């Protein structure tokens, strides 16, 4: 697949970087998939595993790499099984496959190469009372109720 910027560079005073609102991912079957800042994406992992989930917070052309690269800054989410086995019990319940967690930690480098993006995903914020359908296979829509900070789960504000 190939990527191209959509629109003009956004205003800023960053040296050697150009920021954009939107990118166009042209995939193998010919489709042109538009992804905007603020949307969520699936990100390719180590090939044995489910893709990571992240919110796009910035898109930028990075000239301080050679050759230059199209990049994104993201807000990470984490899937239940991406949380260490020894800490998962702290949730106090077994979440459905569709539930993910806002990753509240600066640990994971938040800059990625756009070439690692698989595509968009819908993510919906829920109140704790709300019910996720719990027998479902499809992950077309993921849901988030809580954050995880490496220590414990906390409700989103």
């Amino acid at each position: 697949q190939t990527f191209s910027w959509v629109g003009r560079p956004l205003p800023n005073r960053k040296q050697f970087q150009q920021m954009y609102r939107e990118i166009c991912m042209k995939i193998n079957d010919g489709s042109e998939i538009h992804i905007k800042v603020g949307q969520f994406v699936l990100i390719q992992g180590e090939d044995n595993k489910k893709p990571y989930v992240a919110k796009l917070i910035e898109l930028f052309q990075n000239g301080a790499e050679v050759p230059p690269k199209k990049c994104a800054r993201v807000q990470w989410f984490v899937r239940f099984l991406e949380i260490p086995v020894s800490k998962r019990h702290l949730l106090g319940r077994s979440p459905p496959a569709q539930e993910i967690f806002w990753y509240d930690c600066s640990d994971w480098d938040n800059k990625i190469n756009v070439e690692t993006i698989i595509g968009p995903v819908q993510v919906v914020a829920l109140a704790p009372e709300e019910v996720i359908p719990v027998d479902q296979k499809s992950e077309e829509t993921l849901f988030v109720k809580l954050s995880w900070n490496k220590k414990d789960f906390a409700p989103l504000p």
